[PDB]
């Protein structure tokens, strides 16, 4: 059997039947992919991407509690909150907020199997007062806080960073670092996720395996390898494979791998809630040997320009209308969205190691993630898109 | 209904109805055998044999055949088509398939044997030849010289594959149809011979057996069927012919797939297929089947053709009915291809594969000729270690 060494290559349609929350999340997902479409054009084609959609949508829903007129409407049409209140006459703007309140309590309250935490705050220079009505509704429907701030006082910068560092179990340590002290109003958005794989990867099987970066160049990456039951699907139209990795607790990661290098662009341009639904319904259960590169993404963006490209402009102009937030003229200077995701043999943001034996003895198929791929992290019960990212190069952050 | 036809050529449309008959015949034939037995038939041969025979039938006798063979669905599918369209199409198909071809050998044995007592109308004899390359021959099932001559002739034709074509046949036989399709092809993606090894193969929910499993790498098209929960792998032969491997995920899946298989289903698989570089494990096997399709054809609805009170007026002047419809065939699948006699040892596998697919459980296989969409063969491998 020296052959195994030689053979080896080593060395509405959608809304039908969906709960009210799921519908909202279908719209939030639609926005997310549109946002991604815009974000991707602001980064190199060879860079990885990582964002937490539910965090962005929740930040916009919250901020809008204090917006009015066109300013408010640009935000609601583009976030697609409109499409929702329109889906039926039994809804309304307040419905969006109540639904978001339920989602937030449901997602960010102690849960079994994983840790989901949200940082959704608004910081406003102490010179501009914050209307109490806005302050309580934010805390009421989003459990968030509109805090008074002082971007020129290192005591404020320091306090916030430590808060976020604790909240994210030491993951995010520089939330408000390198921020212009002349800032008047900013949004800090960050979702923290810690979970473990239903099908873990035995640590001794991780090894160097070739990963294709583009049509003509490959690199070595730490490749994890495991066996187990996984749902998977193929998309003939977009020519890509979709593998579903389950975390304990009702949360999964969809690994979307386009067969061709020129396929990524098409997939990114085509990705919508319907496409995802299509993949979900054509999924099948199989015993699979799965090879996945481990990776760690550390991203930090300012979404103001992306939101501007999509059509939300008044909210970023002192001439916009935020009479619901302050009686004084202000506007968002920075919409900071930061987050990290570490994928290893145990799960995500894992701190434990599992050495016991647990793989099935044989597997009918195998799928090797050896080329650029997109990943989507969903919460099953609510069909909520928590995270989304592109891994163009697993050896880069 | 027939939205399948959209885009298809005229020969393809006929071969679609031909395939429809094939799956119905399969459905009927599988109930005449054991759930654990393997099955192997050559659909194209059966359809062409029935088309030929029909040139000599009339009335309800003729109607049953064109009906159960779905020849009726074909003409009834376009005002442009008529009964002679079937025959014109079969002559073109027969010539394209059984004439010298590149990459593979495809030979046909479509004969009708009639006791020498009953004469054969010369008219029917020529049309049979002119449209199906069929031979309405004179016979003597009591003279061993005849049996022997026929056996040696088929043995030569099938390159030594079929040796007992007319063995164990009732001498009192008056008229019969001998039907075989000989095929020899080589894989586009062969299997390295040293990689073949014993591998566990699922026979059913309860038992597993060891079989000779081949292992290779290469580019293959494959699809996934969520409704039937089956995987479909396409194995290309040199020359535009391919074997489709249909593996239901669950044991109980075989029954459903066999019950649901239709031209539309296959069409769906084809449209959903993608190309990948895969590691493919496939068990080698050898099917040797010999059936008398009379019973099956009767169960399907063709009865007059098999009774003296039938109308075979165009074949002969005297009263005669088909006594036996013999369909015999053999298929061997190895590292080189099918019915191969050569061995390839040169290196040829790609260096890496993105996916792997192990055929470790019961499966069905369909062999199609791409240009004409002709279903040459179809079978069931319930146990690769059985014939
Ligand atoms: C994909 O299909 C596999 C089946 O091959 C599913 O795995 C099986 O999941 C069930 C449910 O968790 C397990 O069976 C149950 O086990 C519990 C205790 O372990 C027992 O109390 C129940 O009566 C039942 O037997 C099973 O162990 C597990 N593995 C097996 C036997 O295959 C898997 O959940 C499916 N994944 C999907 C549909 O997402
Ligand atoms: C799969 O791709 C290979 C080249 O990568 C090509 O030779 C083959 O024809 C493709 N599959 C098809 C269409 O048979
Ligand atoms: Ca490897």
């Amino acid at each position: 059997l020296d052959l195994e060494k030689i053979f080896s290559e080593d060395d509405l349609q959608l809304f039908h039947g969906k709960s009210r929350i799921q519908r909202l999340n279908i719209l939030n997902a639609k926005f997310a992919f549109n946002l991604y479409r815009v974000l991707k054009d602001q980064v190199n084609t060879f860079d990885n991407i990582f964002i937490a959609p539910v965090g962005i949508s929740t930040a916009m829903g919250m901020i809008s509690l204090g917006l009015k007129g066109e300013t408010h409407e640009q935000v609601h049409s583009i976030l697609h909150f409109k499409d929702f209140v329109n889906a039926s006459s039994k809804y309304e703007i307040t419905t969006i907020h109540n639904l978001f309140r339920k989602l937030t309590h449901r997602l960010f309250r102690r849960n079994f199997g994983y840790t989901l935490r949200s940082v959704n705050d608004l910081y406003i220079q102490k010179q501009f007062p914050i209307l109490l009505d806005f302050k309580t509704k934010v805390r009421e429907y989003y459990f968030a806080e509109a805090q008074i701030a002082d971007f020129s006082d290192p005591a404020f910068i320091s306090k916030t960073n430590n808060h976020i560092m604790k909240l994210t179990k030491g993951l995010i340590k520089d939330a408000l670092e390198n921020i212009d002290p002349a800032t008047q109003m900013m949004i800090l958005n960050c979702i923290y996720f810690k979970g473990s794989w239903v099908n873990k990867f035995p640590v001794e099987m991780t090894h160097n395996h070739n990963f294709r970066l583009n049509e003509r160049e490959v690199v070595k990456v730490s490749m994890m390898q495991t066996k187990g039951n996984f749902l998977a699907a193929n998309d003939q139209e977009l020519d890509c494979d979709i593998l579903q990795l389950e975390y304990v607790g009702g949360i999964s990661m969809l690994i979307v791998v386009p067969h061709k290098m020129s396929g990524m662009k098409t997939l990114e341009a085509q990705l919508t809630p319907r496409v995802v639904e299509r993949w979900q319904k054509s999924m099948t259960n199989r015993t699979r040997e799965v090879l996945l590169p481990k990776f760690k993404l550390e991203k930090n963006y300012n979404l103001v320009e992306s939101l501007k490209l999509m059509g939300i402009r008044m909210l970023f102009d002192k001439n916009g209308n935020m009479a619901g937030i302050s009686d004084q003229r202000i506007a968002i200077d920075l919409f900071k969205h930061q987050g990290t995701i570490t994928v290893n043999e145990e799960g995500t943001q894992a701190t434990t190691v599992t050495t016991v034996g647990f793989m099935p003895l044989s597997t009918q198929v195998r799928f090797t993630v050896d080329r650029p791929f997109l990943f989507l992290i969903y919460e099953h019960r609510t069909s909520c898109l928590l995270f989304m990212g592109r891994v163009a190069n697993p050896s880069r952050s």
